[PDB]
């Protein structure tokens, strides 16, 4: 039974229930993420920014079956075009706006990766992607407002591929945590 999360802690508790089994009800998870009304005081601890690029801040390690983290995007910070390593990815805006650009998987042939579509993800909205849907880039295109997003990955993963927009060629990247549980982890 899906109830509105009252706080971030409540959301985390609910997520542990939703991931108690071996499969994932994407629509339910997305709905509960969307239903949590971002409260900055509840996640300030995790919102550790870097001047030069976006940061990944681990919030909860889940039950073995998911990673929950907060990404902090300075003005103009964005990601690579990337996949999600055969995992579910939920992305909920906690502050600001992010531009999500969707791309198809490239062919073997070297070619420009042409965007399929783009959209603006707004505060409190929750997006979803998986490799069956495609690839994406996520960007804070604002010149004046930092963005903060809450990402849930299931299963957890710490590597993915970045794709060269000019060719479709991919390279494996290991993701690093800027902090874990509020503690900076150099
Ligand atoms: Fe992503």
């Amino acid at each position: 039974e899906l109830l509105k999360p009252r706080t971030l802690a409540d959301l985390i508790r609910i997520l542990h229930e939703l991931f108690a089994g071996d499969e994932v009800n994407v629509e339910e998870v997305q709905a509960v993420l969307e239903a949590y009304e971002s409260n900055p005081a509840e996640w300030a601890l995790y919102a550790k920014f870097d001047q030069y690029r976006y940061t990944r801040n681990l919030v909860d390690q889940g039950n073995g079956k998911f990673n929950l983290m907060i990404l902090c995007w300075g003005e103009g910070h964005g990601s690579s075009i990337h996949d999600h390593t055969d995992s579910h990815c939920f992305l909920k805006l906690l502050q600001g706006n992010l531009k999500e650009t969707l791309f198809d998987w490239p062919d073997k042939k070297s070619n420009e990766m042409i965007k399929k579509s783009e959209r603006t993800l707004r505060e409190n909205q929750c997006a979803y992607i998986n490799d069956s849907i495609g690839l994406h880039r996520v960007e804070n295109v604002s010149h004046t407002e930092p963005a903060v997003s809450l990402h849930l990955f299931s299963p957890p993963f710490d590597t993915c591929h970045a794709f060269d927009q000019r060719t479709g060629h991919k390279n494996k990247v290991t993701m690093t945590f800027h902090s874990k549980f509020g503690i900076r982890t150099p």
